[PDB]
């Protein structure tokens, strides 16, 4: 009986065998976007994607990630509201059985057809095990996903999904490059949080895009096809693998805009 995103292991009960799930900086959280301070003292982001070695795409039983090789120092993020240096690990996606739900942040309450996210850790704790268990450990990069046109650089992920429909399946996935992901505008909003997933460590500084990229309605159709069960077992389709938005409690949420 362990967690997932059904009724009766979802969210609601993650905080049974995780307590931290009520602690006091849990994410996601809605972004109010009237109460977000502009900080000018907030820099541009640094992402810097260039030499990333995409490796393998994994189904988790949860959701896919991309992985990358972080063993040396490329697919950096730094900068913004940052000390130090994040170094690229995974990106993974959050989406909705339907197309007004599937972001696990929302602006204004708004909920966005699914979210991706890109986790670096601080290359100051050595490796991700040991940075997840720091307050500064962990730097997400999340971009909200509409549908619309479809995202060309995107459709690389797309196209290996059907060989990896099942939990614990993955596949070879080279060269793959995350700038094809990645908003025009870098503006963003920045809190301290946490994992959304079990173990909901908090160890996260969250930098939010505040532009999304649109992705085709058959984009987002193929993740749905993904399963949350293993082969052979009866079919779970992998959809609404979102947490909702958690109490914001004493935290303040900064812009680095307008
Ligand atoms: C740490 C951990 C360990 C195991 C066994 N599974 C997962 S599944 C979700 C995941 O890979 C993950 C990893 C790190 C981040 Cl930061 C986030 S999220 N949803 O907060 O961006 C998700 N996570
Ligand atoms: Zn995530």
């Amino acid at each position: 009986h362990h967690w997932g995103y059904g009724k009766h292991n979802g969210p609601e009960h993650w905080h049974k065998d995780f307590p931290i799930a009520k602690g006091e900086r849990q994410s996601p959280v809605d972004i109010d976007t009237h109460t977000a301070k502009y900080d000018p003292s907030l820099k541009p982001l640094s992402v810097s994607y260039d030499q990333a070695t995409s490796l393998r795409i994994l189904n988790n039983g949860h959701a896919f990630n991309v992985e990358f090789d972080d063993s040396q120092d490329k697919a950096v993020l730094k900068g913004g509201p940052l000390d130090g240096t994040y170094r690229l690990i995974q990106f993974h996606f959050h989406w909705g059985s339907l197309d007004g739900q599937g972001s696990e942040h929302t602006v204004d309450k708004k909920k966005y057809a699914a979210e991706l996210h890109l986790v670096h850790w601080n290359t100051k704790y050595g490796d991700f095990g040991k940075a997840v268990q720091q307050p500064d450990g962990l730097a997400v990069l999340g971009i909200f996903l509409k549908v619309g046109s479809a995202k060309p650089g995107l459709q690389k992920v797309v196209d290996v999904l059907d060989s990896i429909k099942t939990k614990g399946k993955s596949a070879d996935f080279t060269n793959f490059d995350p700038r094809g992901l990645l908003p025009e505008s870098l503006d963003y909003w920045t809190y301290p949080g946490s994992l959304t997933t079990p173990p909901l460590l908090e160890c996260v500084t969250w930098i939010v895009l505040k532009e999304p990229i649109s992705v085709s309605s058959e984009q987002v159709l193929k993740f749905r096809k993904l399963n949350f069960n293993g082969e052979g077992e009866p079919e779970e389709l992998m959809v609404d693998n979102w947490r909702p938005a958690q109490p914001l409690k004493n935290r303040q949420i900064k812009a680095s805009f307008k």
